[PDB]
């Protein structure tokens, strides 16, 4: 996704770049938007990038707190590099949905991050339609704010897709010991979506968390997955 210069501007401007951060840019392609988050006073820019062709364009680039990390940004523990990260970037369409995910297990040291994505995943994100497990693992954590609507450009060639910037925002609902249990617990709960929520979760414990039994994943608010997982959670 090419991208216009007003909104990058605004995608930067959301980071609240000061003094002394340090910017986690997840993807490298194209270096537009390295060159707008480097017209901020940040401490350090890591971008995690692989692509050959993107990686020289950003070697070009001569500015001292630019580092180019060699890695997969949907595999990457980012709090190996710090404690505290602000993490950006315009996300690819079939990877997006696998680095927020990442983000979050790496939610102890990313405050904040600033994503832009197609339409319908920040819909999703938001919880406003086809709330899927991924939706309410964002939202444990972070508040999901709607940043800008991004109509497709007038000179970009088919197919044309409507995109959104989202800024996470790090307010934790659940302090949720084990990540990767808790989303065992959110895709054994989402999977099957047909299934009343009896066939996969015992009636006893959905009555205890205060749930309708007979009731779809589509009818549980936020508070309704923290209710059932605190009776779940090991000690």
């Amino acid at each position: 996704l090419l991208v216009s210069e007003g909104v990058l501007k605004k995608i930067a401007e959301e980071l609240n770049i000061e003094e002394g951060n340090t910017v986690v840019e997840v993807g490298g392609g194209t270096g537009n938007l390295t060159k707008v988050l480097l017209q901020h006073p940040l401490k350090k820019l890591y971008v995690i990038e692989l692509d050959r062709e993107m990686v020289e364009n950003l070697k070009s680039i001569g500015d001292e707190r630019l580092e180019v990390i060699n890695e997969d940004a949907s595999k990457f523990p980012f709090c190996s590099l710090g404690k505290e990260l602000k993490v950006v970037g315009n996300l690819p369409y079939n990877v997006a949905s696998l680095i927020i995910e990442n983000t979050v297990y790496n939610k102890d040291c990313v405050p904040l991050a600033v994503f832009m994505v197609q339409k319908e995943v920040a819909e999703k994100l938001q919880g406003k339609k086809d709330t899927g497990w991924l939706s309410v693992f964002v939202r444990t954590f972070y508040d999901v704010n709607y940043v800008m609507t991004v109509p497709p450009r007038f000179f970009v060639p088919p197919p044309k897709v409507q995109s959104a910037v989202i800024k996470l925002v790090k307010n934790e609902k659940f302090p949720v010991k084990d990540l990767k249990n808790y989303k065992k617990f959110l895709t054994k709960i989402f999977q099957n979506r047909r299934k009343v929520l009896r066939k996969k979760i015992p009636e006893e414990l959905l009555k205890e968390a205060g749930i309708n039994p007979d009731a779809r994943v589509e009818q549980l608010s936020l508070e309704d997955f923290f209710k059932l997982y605190r009776l779940i959670e090991d000690s």
